[PDB]
């Protein structure tokens, strides 16, 4: 209508560890989003949405690329 | 029959600039790979493989984040 369509909408509350995290995911601002959203995939299978607006996602995140990077 | 199956064998071997580039991915070591592939998508619709071995590849994809964020 006048909007856009971000991928993800609400993000996650819980800070965690990426001790559960087998692959990672970014999407920068698109014609469906005007920002950022850092989308993610848990060894579980599922895929949830962080937000960079919390410093612990930069930590926990940051952490996943130290760890795939020496691997 | 005794090898794993990396989503990615063959990567790139040109650098280019994050100006094409407008989703990221990043698989660390899974039971199909025991390293760590770097794959992307060009804003083109295409799904390339980089390699963290290469100097130039942690430059393009580093302006990518300070991009992702700075939006």
């Amino acid at each position: 209508a006048k909007e856009l369509r971000c991928q993800c909408i609400k993000t996650y509350s819980k800070p965690f560890h990426p001790k559960f995290i087998k692959e990672l995911r970014v999407i920068e601002s698109g014609p469906h989003c005007a920002n950022t959203e850092i989308i993610v995939k848990l060894s579980d299978g599922r895929e949830l949405c962080l937000d960079p607006k919390e410093n612990w996602v930069q930590r926990v995140v940051e952490k996943f690329l130290k760890r795939a990077e020496n691997s």
